[PDB]
């Protein structure tokens, strides 16, 4: 049935969530992008 | 029978993951609202 | 092994997304690490 084409599609959405962990590491990198005051 | 209402429930949970991308701009906004020193 | 063991596997991945909401508190904890300068 079409249910298979719909099942594999969730595995692609599954790859997006494990990628988000870097957002924790992004804060120390933002230090350089935040080294400046709001609106320069 | 249970499985059908639970199948679409995956697509609703799927919408929440793209929303998180905005958390990157939240850090520069939080700099001012967290600009004060830890109380706890 | 069958389609049943493959169905619940998505529900375990569904629990990980609600855990990322908590990262908003990490910014006040990292603020101390944002008053600090990039290593090297």
């Amino acid at each position: 049935n079409w249910l298979w084409y719909i099942r594999i599609f969730i595995i692609i959405v599954g790859s997006l969530i494990g990628l988000r962990i870097v957002f924790a590491v992004l804060s120390l990198v933002n230090r350089v992008r935040q080294g400046y005051s709001p609106l320069s």
